[PDB]
């Protein structure tokens, strides 16, 4: 065998796998945005923004750009818009998602003006 326990916190995130993430909501609840869902050009929930002032940045797992699967055990590459968001309000302490990552294009190219 090549590992015996693996746990979906403080770990990386794999391309080409849907792994999965846990996140402690600890006292405020989560700072992050989703867009796409039902009636939507994209079938694939992801990540608009996430807010630094929440949980889900505290841990820094989720990255703005990310296509999310699953959350709580609740499907939601089907579930719309409104849904997931619902979905992400009803979730305890301990907040799960399955999420889903590209092996390919890595933009080595990925730099703005940085004016100020």
């Amino acid at each position: 065998g090549s590992s015996g326990s693996s746990g979906p916190a403080t770990c990386p995130i794999v391309p080409g796998q849907e792994m999965i993430i846990e996140i402690s909501k600890g006292r405020s609840g989560l700072g992050l945005s989703i867009v796409g869902g039902k009636d939507t050009p994209l079938n694939a929930i992801v990540i608009h923004e996430v807010y630094e002032e929440g949980a889900a940045a505290r841990d820094g797992r989720l990255w703005a750009g990310d296509q999310i699967l699953e959350v709580n055990g609740v499907d939601l590459r089907n579930s719309s818009h409104e849904e997931a968001i619902t979905a992400l309000r009803q979730t305890p302490q301990k907040v799960r998602l399955v999420v889903y990552r590209d092996e390919a294009h890595y933009r080595d190219e990925e730099s703005g003006p940085s004016s100020g």
